[PDB]
């Protein structure tokens, strides 16, 4: 009886395994635009990618994971709210089973379609299991996904999920070239916050994008035929893979913009 996204499993119960599901500093939030206040001294954000080394594609049984190479400084996420240089180690996203939910943050109680999740680690701390372990170990770059037209960059990973349908499957994923799923505009809200997932940790700078990119219905259609359960068990479709919004407690928002 392990964690997941079910009736019996989901987000209402996480607390049980990992009580600090109910600490001070859990993610995601509702971002109210309103209340978010412009910091002058926030710095344009950083974001590196021309050397990043995609390696593998898995299906871990609750996302997909497209992992990095970060054994040297390549792919880096700076500046913004940031101290210090952050290093890509993989990314994966959250969605829903219908267009009108999915994604973890909100906007003025908004839900888009899908959320991508770009992890960096914090190169203080030597590699990402120590970082995990330290209030600013880790930074993660949300960007929403709407549906309208196809975001052409996103098509190599679609076409892979076919191979990696369920729980514990794997496939080469060479040569991603990650730049391909952001956005025009590079505007953020950040505060700090968690894990989204067990085992919750408050190691994360967020830095989420106000821009969404835009991804096809076939595309996202796709996402939604990825299986949480492994081979030659029951099909359960791999959606509504969000936890919902936590409450803020304690914390400001901040807006790169305005
Ligand atoms: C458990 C966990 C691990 C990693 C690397 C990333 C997350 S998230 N969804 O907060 O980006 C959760
Ligand atoms: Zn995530």
């Amino acid at each position: 009886h392990h964690w997941g996204y079910g009736k019996h499993n989901g987000p209402e119960h996480w607390h049980k395994d990992f009580p600090i599901a109910k600490g001070e500093r859990q993610s995601p939030v509702d971002i109210d635009t309103h209340t978010a206040k412009y910091d002058p001294s926030l710095k344009p954000l950083s974001v590196s990618y021309d050397q990043a080394t995609s390696l593998r594609i898995l299906n871990n049984g609750h996302a997909f994971n497209v992992e990095f190479d970060d054994s040297q400084d390549k792919a880096v996420l700076k500046g913004g709210p940031l101290d210090g240089t952050y290093r890509l180690i993989q990314f994966h996203f959250h969605w829903g089973s219908l267009d009108g939910q999915g994604s973890e943050h909100t906007v003025d109680k908004k839900k888009y379609a899908a959320e991508l999740h770009l992890v960096h680690w914090n190169t203080k701390y030597g590699d990402f299991g120590k970082a995990v372990q330290q209030p600013d170990g880790l930074a993660v770059l949300g960007i929403f996904l709407k549906v309208g037209s196809a975001k052409p960059g996103l098509q190599k990973v679609v076409d892979v999920l076919d191979s990696i349908k369920t729980k514990g499957k794997s496939a080469d994923f060479t040569n991603f070239d990650p730049r391909g799923l952001l956005p025009e505009s590079l505007d953020y809200w950040t505060y700090p916050g968690s894990l989204t997932t067990p085992p919750l940790l408050e190691c994360v700078t967020w830095i989420v994008l106000k821009e969404p990119i835009s991804v096809s219905s076939e595309q996202v259609l796709k996402f939604r035929k990825l299986n949480f359960n492994g081979e030659g068990e029951p099909e359960e479709l791999m959606v509504d893979n969000w936890r919902p919004a936590q409450p803020l407690k304690n914390r400001q928002i901040k807006a790169s913009f305005k």
